[PDB]
């Protein structure tokens, strides 16, 4: 039972939501900071270092658990985290990240960087176009 539909991309690009999220729109903490946000900057700035972040949506609300971290690493068990997929250095201001995940039968990514003053940034969906072929590849042998 695989989950990868016929077209993927015709999901990831007509879907609404999935539209609307596919693209870019402001974003803002709502995970554990409901508490600690002031130290959620930290908590936040840390989870990079393992390549995890909970980001918020403010295109519908949608909270948003993702790993983070680069796909190109094989048997380097230790979690470091890199400013390819996980940036924590000032290359804008604000920090991104870009992880890959598994939405409605379709392989994506979402990207976007946090403000380590307000707490809050850009973030926005894409389709993987590299990951999606293989699926058809391994799906189909």
């Amino acid at each position: 039972m695989p989950r990868v539909v016929p077209d993927q991309r015709s999901k990831f690009e007509n879907e609404e939501f999935f539209r609307k999220l596919s693209r870019e729109c402001e974003i803002k903490y709502t995970g554990f900071r409901d508490r600690p946000h002031e130290e959620r900057q930290t908590r936040f700035q840390n989870a990079c270092r393992d390549g995890r972040s909970e980001i918020a949506f403010v295109a519908t609300g949608t909270n948003l658990s993702l790993q983070f971290f680069p796909a190109s690493w094989q048997g380097e068990q230790r979690q470091t985290p890199s400013r390819e997929y996980v940036d924590l250095e000032r290359e804008a201001g604000k920090v991104y990240l870009k992880a890959p995940m598994i939405l409605n039968g379709v392989c994506v990514i979402w990207k976007g960087w946090i403000d380590l003053h307000r707490l809050d940034g850009m973030g926005c969906l894409e389709f993987d176009e590299e990951r999606a072929q293989q699926e058809d590849a391994l799906a189909q042998q």
